[PDB]
């Protein structure tokens, strides 16, 4: 029996340049609570691929996802699929609140091919994934033109000549940050810059190009620019940094004109393996940008640093009452519409050690009283507003995370701050008092 799902987000991909080769899909969209460490997600892929006008499925089982420990995973098994396969799909963790899953071409994970059918293609691909709570998160990204994998094993090419520059590049979440140092002879003023990078290790070749053209007129100090790698482009744009260190005019022997340049391009993908090689390309021409003069090469290495900021987003609200069971209203579900058919409150009491308990109380516009809800009571209100009412009761400031999320999967998640009881004032049985013992 087959997922239901509520909750579907779609998502439109397509292919820049012949491919290094990873094949790659991030998903800002899935739910990564905050102030929970015991939050596990329940993972599970699948990609429907094309083999002549022959649809075939590939259902692969990344099991359970444990965000305050591990960053990176693979499919722990996979139905439908040639084998060595386990190890062709990478899902990673990305920054905040998101993940990128990373299946390399050149490499088929179908063996269902009679040499015949040596072309395959990949449609899209599902990335279900089971809420804490339970709620079946689907994300279906679907490929604009199909791509195409074609198995090579080929070209085992490093280049040559290039002056090492020893300085390490490191990838965090397939976003890579080097500052390499290099000088121009020939450049004040009349300098055209054009850099061009290539990663080129293991059986990956990614290949980053400035798009927007030269920086023809170099202003000095922190000359941004922006660069197009080819592959899937990330969300978060990959640029560069082309910063002046030296002189104006200032400089006249063997040290031309020194700069500091910084590297920011993206989906870089481990499969790239450590040790492999950064090229960086550089001229002070505007004739033929292409294979101009100077090259500077670094290595670089991938850190398996967890994503510091993995949890989503708040906006925490501070209440005092004496009531001994206060109430939140959780405005409108995102914003503007109060007919959504799909409304979602979700309560949570801050830091919870156990799953099979504290994950219970849920609202919907047709549910109602969740099962193992304890003393958190929860129900709409006018203009699709929902109360909350929190009645655990006790004398140490108990914060309440909400999630509330509209039928277009826009999550938003508050965090209320109960301070609760503020206490009797000492003279609770007494205090009435009328100008005696004073002037008046
Ligand atoms: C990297 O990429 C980089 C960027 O993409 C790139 O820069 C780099 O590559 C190369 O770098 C080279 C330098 O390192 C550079 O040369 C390359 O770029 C260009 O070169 C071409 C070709 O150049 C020339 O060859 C011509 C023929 O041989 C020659 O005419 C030119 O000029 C002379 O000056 C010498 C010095 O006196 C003289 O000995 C010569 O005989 C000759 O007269 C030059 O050698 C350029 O064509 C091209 O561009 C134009 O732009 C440049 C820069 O602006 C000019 O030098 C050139 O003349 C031409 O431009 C003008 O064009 C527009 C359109 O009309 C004008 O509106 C604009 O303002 C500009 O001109 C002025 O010139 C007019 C014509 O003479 C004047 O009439 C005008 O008027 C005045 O008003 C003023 C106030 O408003 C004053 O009043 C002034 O004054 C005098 O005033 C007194 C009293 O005060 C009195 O009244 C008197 O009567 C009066 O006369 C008025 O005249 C105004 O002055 C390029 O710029 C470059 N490559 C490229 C493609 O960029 C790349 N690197 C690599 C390695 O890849
Ligand atoms: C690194 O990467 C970075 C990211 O890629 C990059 O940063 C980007 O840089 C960009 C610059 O290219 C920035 O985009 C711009 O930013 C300016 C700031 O405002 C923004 O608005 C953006 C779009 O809405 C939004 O994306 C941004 O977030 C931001 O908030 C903006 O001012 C910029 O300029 C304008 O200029 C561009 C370029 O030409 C043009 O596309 C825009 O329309 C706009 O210019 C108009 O207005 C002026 C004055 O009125 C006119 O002089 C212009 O001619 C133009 O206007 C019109 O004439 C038309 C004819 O009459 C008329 O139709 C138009 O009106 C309505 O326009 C509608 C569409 O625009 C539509 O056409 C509508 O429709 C009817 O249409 C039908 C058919 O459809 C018929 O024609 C009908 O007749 C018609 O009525 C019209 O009525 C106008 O009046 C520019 O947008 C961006 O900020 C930035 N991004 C980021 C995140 O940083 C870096 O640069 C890269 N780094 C490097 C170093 O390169
Ligand atoms: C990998 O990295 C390496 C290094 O990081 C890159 O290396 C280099 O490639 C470039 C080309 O890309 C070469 O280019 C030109 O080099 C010259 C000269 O280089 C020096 O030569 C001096 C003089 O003598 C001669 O030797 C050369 C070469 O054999 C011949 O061409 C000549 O005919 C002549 O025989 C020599 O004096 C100078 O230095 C000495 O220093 C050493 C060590 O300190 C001593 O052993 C020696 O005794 C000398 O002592 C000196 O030391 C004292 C003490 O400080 C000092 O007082 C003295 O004054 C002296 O320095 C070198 O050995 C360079 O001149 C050219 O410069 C032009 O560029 C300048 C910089 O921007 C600019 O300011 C100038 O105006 C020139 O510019 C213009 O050229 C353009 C383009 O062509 C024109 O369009 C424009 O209009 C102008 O004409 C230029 O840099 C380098 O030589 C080469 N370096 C090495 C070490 O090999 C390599 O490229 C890179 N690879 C890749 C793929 O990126
Ligand atoms: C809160 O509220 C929201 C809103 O109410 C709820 O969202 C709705 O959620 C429900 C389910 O809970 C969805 O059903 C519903 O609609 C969309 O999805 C269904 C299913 O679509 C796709 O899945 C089909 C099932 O397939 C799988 O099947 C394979 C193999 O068969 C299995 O092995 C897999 O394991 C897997 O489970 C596919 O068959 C279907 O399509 C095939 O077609 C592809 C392209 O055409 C083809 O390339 C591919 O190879 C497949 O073979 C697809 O992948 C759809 O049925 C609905 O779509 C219609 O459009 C289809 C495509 O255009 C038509 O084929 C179909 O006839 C439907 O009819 C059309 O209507 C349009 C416009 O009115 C008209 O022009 C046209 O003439 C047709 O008559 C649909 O898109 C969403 N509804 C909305 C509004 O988005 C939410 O559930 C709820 N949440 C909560 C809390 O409960
Ligand atoms: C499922 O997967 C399996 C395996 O992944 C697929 O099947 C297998 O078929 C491979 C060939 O297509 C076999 O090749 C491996 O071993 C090679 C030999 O090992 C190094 O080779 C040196 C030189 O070679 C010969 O020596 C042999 C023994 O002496 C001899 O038979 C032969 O005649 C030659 O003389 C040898 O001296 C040295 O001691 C060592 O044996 C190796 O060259 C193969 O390539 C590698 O390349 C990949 C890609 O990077 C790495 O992942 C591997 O670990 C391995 O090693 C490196 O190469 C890197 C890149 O150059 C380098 O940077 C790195 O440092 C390291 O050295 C290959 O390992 C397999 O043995 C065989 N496996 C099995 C189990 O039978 C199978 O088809 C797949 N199935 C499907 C459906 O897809
Ligand atoms: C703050 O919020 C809390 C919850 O969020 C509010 O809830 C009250 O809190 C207490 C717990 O702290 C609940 O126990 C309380 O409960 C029900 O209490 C009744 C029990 O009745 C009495 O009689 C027996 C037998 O003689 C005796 O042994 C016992 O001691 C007691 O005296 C239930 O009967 C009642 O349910 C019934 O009544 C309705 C209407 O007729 C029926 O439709 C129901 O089916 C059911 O039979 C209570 O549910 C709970 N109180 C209420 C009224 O909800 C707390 O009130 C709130 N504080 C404020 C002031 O807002
Ligand atoms: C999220 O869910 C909302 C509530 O159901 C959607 O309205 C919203 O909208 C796409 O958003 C568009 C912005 O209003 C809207 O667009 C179109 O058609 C009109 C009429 O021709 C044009 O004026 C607009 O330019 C626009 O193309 C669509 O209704 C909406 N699509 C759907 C199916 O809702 C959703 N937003 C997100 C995140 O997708």
């Amino acid at each position: 029996a087959l997922l239901v799902c509520q909750y579907t987000i779609q998502s439109l991909i397509q292919l820049t340049r012949d491919d290094p080769g990873f094949f790659n899909v991030e998903i800002l969209e899935f739910p990564f609570y905050p102030a929970c460490n015991v939050c596990t997600a329940d993972v599970n892929a699948t990609i429907n691929f094309d083999v002549g006008g022959k649809k075939h499925k590939l259902n692969l089982d990344f099991g359970l996802l444990t965000p305050h420990t591990k960053a990176v995973y693979q499919p722990r098994g996979a139905f439908g699929g040639s084998e060595n396969a386990t190890n062709l799909f990478l899902l990673e963790l990305l920054g905040a609140g998101e993940l990128a899953l990373t299946m390399r071409s050149k490499k088929l994970p179908i063996n269902i091919t009679a040499g015949e059918e040596q072309q395959v293609s990949l449609e899209s691909v599902d990335v279900y994934f089971q809420d804490v709570f339970g709620t079946m998160w689907c994300h279906h990204a679907e490929m604009q033109n199909p791509v195409y994998l074609i198995p090579e094993t080929v070209p085992y090419i490093k280049w040559d000549n290039c002056n090492s520059t020893n300085i390490t590049a490191v990838v965090r979440a397939q976003g890579l940050d080097v500052t390499l140092p290099l000088s121009l002879p020939t450049s004040a003023q009349d300098s055209n810059f054009s850099v061009k990078t290539e990663m080129l290790g293991n059986e990956i070749d990614i290949e980053c190009i400035m798009e927007d053209g030269e920086i023809s007129q170099v202003l000095p100090g922190d000359n941004k620019f922006n660069i197009t790698c080819s592959g899937y482009e990330s969300h978060v744009p990959s640029g560069g940094i082309l910063t002046s260190t030296s002189p104006v005019a200032t400089p006249i022997p063997g040290t031309g004109y020194a700069y500091s340049l910084r590297l920011t391009p993206r989906p870089v993908s481990r499969f790239l393996g450590n040790n492999s090689i950064l090229y960086v390309f550089y001229s002070g021409n505007g004739p033929k940008a292409s294979g101009g003069d100077y090259c500077i090469q670094s290595n670089i290495v991938f850190s398996d640093e967890i994503p510091a900021s993995q949890d989503m987003p708040t906006n925490t609200t501070d209440i005092t009452y004496v009531g001994d069971n206060a109430t939140y209203s959780v405005p409108m579900v995102t914003s503007e519409d109060a007919n959504s058919p799909n409304v979602t409150v979700t309560a949570f009491w801050a830091w919870p050690n156990n799953t099979e308990t504290d994950f219970k109380c849920k609202w919907t516009l047709t549910s109602g009283t969740p099962s193992g809800c304890e003393n958190i009571s929860g129900a709409f209100a006018s203009n699709r507003t929902f109360d909350i009412t929190v009645s655990g009761l006790g004398t140490a400031p108990k914060t309440l995370i909400i999630t509330r999320t509209a039928t277009n999967a826009t999550t938003t998640t508050h965090k209320v701050i109960f301070s609760k009881a503020p206490e009797s004032t000492t003279t609770s049985p007494t205090l009435n008092t009328t100008g005696f013992a004073a002037p008046n």
